[PDB]
């Protein structure tokens, strides 16, 4: 029973500081990495940084490095994200997400529920189409393009409305455990695709791709797959 619980969000004024907390339970905290990814409309998913709890080492997205600080408390099984000099641009849902390895250049196997924060040389991942209407029992293929070669270091996530993302595929074509057989991914280099061989009602969602070849970790803008 993997559980990630974020807390500490709220409504703040420009220039404020805010500390977020992520409580991990149901697994050994020090065996996995801990990242912070934020999401807002029109801004998509944006990697903040991650930390390897046994080493206490962290990597950041250059756009927030020095302003935001990640830390951990191994005895508490908790990762933290310290926000500073907050601006209108930092308005987002802040997720903590687990990385299944000892590298900060990775994909995430579990995401928390998110905590809302409101203030009042990069590999570009592009997804197309932005939206696609489809009907049940149909085969659908969606695309993801990397601005430069990423070998097979690509992950696909599904996000249903009101929910956090869920891992579908990692390593471009490896299906995540418990994911239905109707999902497949293919590609290498810069050209990637996700296919659902026969749509089920649960498959109507937004799909994101993410590269984990270089820093910063970057996400595509998403494809919303909707009924008829």
């Amino acid at each position: 029973q993997v559980q990630l619980v974020e807390s500490g969000g709220g409504l703040v004024k420009p220039g404020a500081s805010l500390k977020l907390s992520c409580k991990a339970s149901g697994y050994t905290f020090t065996s996995y990495g801990m990242h912070w990814v934020r999401q807002a409309p029109g801004k998509g998913l944006e990697w903040m940084g991650g930390i390897i709890p046994i080493f206490g080492t962290a990597n950041y997205n250059e756009k927030v490095k020095g302003r935001f600080t990640i830390s951990r408390d191994k005895s508490k099984s908790t990762a933290y994200l310290q926000l500073s000099s907050l601006t209108s641009e930092d308005t987002a849902v802040y997720y903590c997400a687990r990385a299944p390895g000892y590298s900060n250049a990775y994909y995430f196997d579990y995401w928390g529920q998110g905590t809302l924060v409101t203030v009042g040389s990069d590999i570009v991942m592009t997804q197309s189409p932005a939206s696609l209407s489809a009907s049940l029992g149909e085969r659908v293929t969606i695309t993801c393009r990397a601005s430069e070669g990423i070998y097979h270091w690509l992950a696909w996530y599904q996000q249903k409305p009101g929910q956090s993302p869920k891992l579908l595929i990692y390593k471009a074509s490896s299906l995540a455990s418990g994911v239905p057989s109707r999902f497949s991914g293919s590609g290498s280099g810069t050209d990637f695709t996700l296919t659902i061989s026969s749509l089920e009602p649960e498959d109507f969602a937004t799909y994101y791709c993410q590269q984990y070849s270089n820093y910063p970790l970057t996400f595509g803008g998403g494809t919303k797959l909707e009924i008829k």
